[PDB]
């Protein structure tokens, strides 16, 4: 019996709980009234709540049942351990050890690395265990290198291109993102800007889609530079030098459907689509599709071998 520590950011269940919510993600210190309301304004333009925490839940017992029933080496027990909201990273370490777990791999629900993302994650789960006695954490740091992976944001880019006139696919442009975070971090050779950069390199090589560029998204309210370009910048300055007439957006950073794609994907890029008249697309987030529990299950068992 191996734990399976799946952790992943977290979102409000219920409406009451936006403001803790927030207070948390600012690190202790709550938000003004303002700046509740435009949060809760964006979660209700998108339907009220978000799905992430049943995708969430789905992603990570898919993953735990997707690795039983291929191995019977070992016997995995999932435990999910969000970042800002119960149940916290720590509260899961706790039940691993409660539970008797003397093992447990690690795995972050976002393929790249960061010293904000990943290593914030890994840091609290090894402080829990070290505190605790226990369980021992074999954390995953990244893995967009899984061949699966690529390969299933190519199919998704390439079943969406297929339904664009043959006339149209030379003016069609993917546009590849993931969370902004402080522009800082290139400072210290994080590897994030990087491994994105990567990311889309290899996926741009599977696609019938002729054009691409990196963007960023969802640059937090500081003082300070963000990683840029914002998708609804770089659209716009795309559109101003090569007219394009599809943008294809695949925010690679996620990998389920919630807020920062809901909203700052469907929404804000399409109001600028709209504007300078070109058609959005936005292909499925991977969610719990078999294909993608396949690559966790891919990457967990990968990372179990050695
Ligand atoms: C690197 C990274 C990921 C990668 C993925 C991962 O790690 O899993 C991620 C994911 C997510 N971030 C999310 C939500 C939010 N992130 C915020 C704010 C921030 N995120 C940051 C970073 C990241 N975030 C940072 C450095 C801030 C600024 C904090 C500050 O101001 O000091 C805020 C506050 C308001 C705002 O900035 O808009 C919200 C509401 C949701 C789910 C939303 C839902 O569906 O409920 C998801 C998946
Ligand atoms: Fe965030």
């Amino acid at each position: 019996k191996v734990g399976l520590l799946v952790m992943a950011y977290g979102t409000p269940y219920k409406d009451e709980d936006i403001e803790r919510y927030y207070t948390d993600i600012r690190h202790g210190h709550k938000p003004s009234e303002e700046m509740i309301a435009d949060l809760r304004g964006r979660y209700h333009a998108i339907g009220g709540l978000s799905p992430l925490a049943k995708i969430t839940e789905a992603q990570a017992y898919g993953l735990e049942k997707a690795l039983n029933d291929s191995q019977d080496e070992v016997e995995f027990k999932a435990y999910i351990g969000l970042k800002h909201i119960e149940p916290f990273i720590e509260d899961a370490v706790e039940a691993m050890h409660k539970d008797g777990i003397e093992e447990a791999i690690s795995i972050v629900l976002a393929p790249h690395y960061s010293s904000f993302s990943v290593e914030a994650y890994n840091k609290r789960a090894k402080e829990a265990a070290d505190k605790l006695g226990g369980p021992r954490i074999n954390a995953i740091n990244d893995w967009y290198k899984q061949p699966k992976f690529i390969q299933m944001w190519a199919d998704r880019i390439n079943e969406t291109a297929k339904q664009i006139p043959a006339d149209e696919l030379l003016d069609t442009v993917l546009i590849v993102s993931a969370h902004s975070l402080p522009e800082k971090i290139k400072q210290h050779n994080d590897p994030y800007p990087n491994q994105l950069q990567e990311t889309a390199d290899f996926i741009f090589e599977k696609v019938v889609v002729p054009h691409y560029a990196l963007g960023w998204q969802s640059e937090g309210k500081t003082g300070e530079p963000w990683l840029g370009p914002d998708v609804q910048d770089l659209t716009r300055e795309l559109y101003g030098r090569e007219k394009y007439k599809h943008f294809i957006y695949t925010p690679v950073g996620f990998v389920a459907e919630h807020l920062e794609v809901l909203y700052d994907n469907d929404y804000e890029c399409k109001v600028v689509t709209d504007e300078v008249g070109a058609a959005y697309h936005r292909p499925p987030m991977p969610n719990s599709d078999p294909e993608f529990l396949e690559v966790l299950r891919t990457v967990v068992w990968e990372k179990y071998s050695n």
